């Protein structure tokens, strides 16, 4: 670690929100990642709902969670970490 602060390698553990193609929500700690096989995988993660696109019929919340979901970026369209710092 030469440099104190990074950017381009991601910090392990950070908590990140991933949208997938069927605009569901998931969110889940970062495991590891692959950029030569454009995937990634994430550990202990849990879906919001799909009540969006969901289908006419009703559907019941999930209150499991996934200890590892494997995702690659062609199903899933957008990813985003979230910052949680103090100010002065």
């Amino acid at each position: 670690g030469a440099m104190a602060m990074s950017g381009g390698l991601p910090e392990l553990g950070s908590k990140i929100s991933l949208i997938s193609k069927a605009d569901i929500r998931y969110e889940g700690r970062l495991y590891t990642v692959d950029p030569q096989e454009c995937t990634i995988a994430l550990s202990s993660v849990r879906s919001f709902g799909t009540e969006d696109r969901d289908t006419q019929f009703q559907i019941a919340p999930q209150s499991q969670i996934y200890d590892y979901i494997l995702f690659r970026g062609s199903d899933i369209k957008d990813i985003r970490v979230v910052n949680n710092h103090t100010l002065p």
